[PDB]
């Protein structure tokens, strides 16, 4: 599912990322922009042989299982396959638990280098929320 961006902000909005450990709706929409164009089936192999998946481009080396990802672990406890879903309950709540790992969204190196000190604000103007 391609999803719009007022109705992607509605949508992480009632799952409760807005200010979730200090991260205004507008950072967690900026960095579903540019890490998956806001496509939910967005996936991408990466030179150590991992993948990133979903909306939020979750990585299979520490978050999810894809079973071909060799010594990785699974800290979200889901099978990846479940983060291109349209319903993004998976993918923000393992999103939730990568977040507050210690680096904070700079986990996410679109949302580092694209969102980070930008108006990000401007990602929810004109929604209804």
């Amino acid at each position: 599912k391609v999803f719009g961006r007022c109705e992607l902000a509605a949508a992480m909005k009632r799952h409760g990322l807005d200010n979730y450990r200090g991260y205004s709706l507008g950072n967690w929409v900026c960095a579903a922009k540019f890490e998956s164009n806001f496509n939910t089936q967005a996936t991408n192999r990466n030179t150590d042989g991992s993948t990133d998946y979903g909306i939020l481009q979750i990585n299979s080396r520490w978050w999810c299982n894809d079973g071909r990802t060799p010594g990785s672990r699974n800290l979200c406890n889901i099978p990846c396959s479940a983060l291109l879903s349209s319903d993004i309950t998976a993918s923000v709540n393992c999103a939730k638990k990568i977040v507050s790992d210690g680096n904070g969204m700079n986990a996410w190196v679109a949302w580092r280098n694209r969102c980070k000190g930008t108006d990000v604000q401007a990602w929810i103007r004109g929604c209804r929320l």
